């Protein structure tokens, strides 16, 4: 039988759990009759994208309607939803676009999952847990709970907590010490740049399974620029309270999970206002979006030369910002190296 310890067979679980899959699915109302997981299509969801972009491109041209109206009946057709009666939600706007957009990220890293789930080893010499373990290509440690690096991050998840967005009490119920396979060699390059923050990483639990497959990648140019703020790439934090709001969570679903991966940031390009791009000047290597508020400097800790932002959330030098919370954009997915991984428990009080 398996010889992983319990906390890393009961990740193996979330992160390769159907039924997780089929939820996230029926709450984009996605008639399971017509695109069961079997059926799901990377070809399938490029197609889409491609319309979602000529959706946002109409809307920012005024197709004034029957064009958008086929437009969009292009989509439903080609992802099967079931809204039973009223009108099908005409994509007419970037709102509509955004979340639609939204919606294939997720399927896609389901489509992955349900793939690698399905590899070619059905047999029964090796558990389907240690059998999992492995199309996922991630040695996965667990950090004992009295630690250096435990008392690190917890405290990181702690601080970084505020009281305004405290809808909810996170509690790291467990720590892994991951590390992708070649994210070493990969990120060895990059590694020899200063400005190397410890930044958070929110994402569905649903996507985990692509994600420590594949890796964070960057959106492909099928896929609407709209939703962006500051064009494709892998987007970090300082504030976990920041990435939170990317698991998803609810009081039904509590339990979420958000990465710690290593970027090494270099040259920042400060901005305080959304900015579509993906071309930074000639000296910059990322993007900084100015937030209202950000982790105590003066708290901040650096190990190994990276640096962890594990500071009390204060009010920033300026309030003149759209964005609350820092927001950290690198264009690179070779200038990210995951390191850890919770396992948090959401407490909303309501
Ligand atoms: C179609 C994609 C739409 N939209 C999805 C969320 C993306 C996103 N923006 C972020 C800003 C800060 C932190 C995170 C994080 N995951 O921890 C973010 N994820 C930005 C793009």
């Amino acid at each position: 039988k398996s010889k992983l310890p319990k906390p890393v067979q009961d990740l193996i679980k979330m992160i390769f759990d159907v039924e997780s899959m089929k939820k996230a699915m029926v709450e984009y109302e996605i008639d399971l009759q017509k695109m069961p997981l079997g059926k799901l299509s990377k070809r399938q969801i490029q197609a889409a994208y491609s319309i979602l972009s000529e959706v946002q491109q109409a809307v920012s041209q005024g197709s004034s309607d029957s064009q958008i109206l086929d437009l969009s009946n292009r989509f439903y057709t080609l992802i099967p939803h079931d809204f039973g009666m009223k009108k099908p939600p005409l994509l007419n706007n970037a709102d509509s676009v955004q979340a639609k957009v939204e919606m294939l990220d997720n399927l896609l890293d389901i489509e992955v999952a349900y793939s690698l789930l399905r590899g070619g080893s059905d047999d029964s010499s090796k558990d389907p847990i240690d059998v999992n373990y492995e199309k996922l290509k991630t040695d996965i440690k667990v950090v004992d709970r009295d630690s250096e690096e435990a008392e690190i991050i917890r405290k990181y998840v702690k601080n970084t907590h505020a009281t305004t967005h405290n809808a909810y009490d996170l509690e790291v119920i467990d720590i892994f010490k991951i590390e992708r396979e070649g994210e070493c060699q990969r990120y060895k390059p990059f590694k020899q740049l200063h400005n190397r923050r410890l930044l958070w990483h929110g994402s569905r639990t649903t996507n985990f399974a692509g994600i420590l497959s594949q890796g964070l990648r960057i959106a492909p140019p099928e896929a609407p620029v709209t939703g962006y703020m500051f064009g494709k790439g892998i987007y970090f934090a300082d504030m976990v309270s920041k990435s939170a709001n990317y698991c998803h969570t609810s009081q039904g679903d509590p339990i979420g999970l958000i990465l710690l991966g290593e970027v090494a940031l270099g040259n920042m390009y400060e901005l305080k206002h959304a900015s579509h791009i993906s071309k930074l000047p000639k000296g910059k290597h990322s993007v900084k979006g100015l937030g209202k508020t950000t982790p105590d400097p003066s708290a901040n800790i650096s190990l190994d030369g990276v640096d962890v932002p594990l500071g009390t959330g204060i009010s920033s030098g300026v309030n003149d910002t759209s964005l609350l919370y820092n927001e950290y954009i690198v264009y690179d997915i070779a200038q990210v190296n995951l390191k850890y991984l919770l396992k948090l428990k959401f407490n909303f009080k309501t």
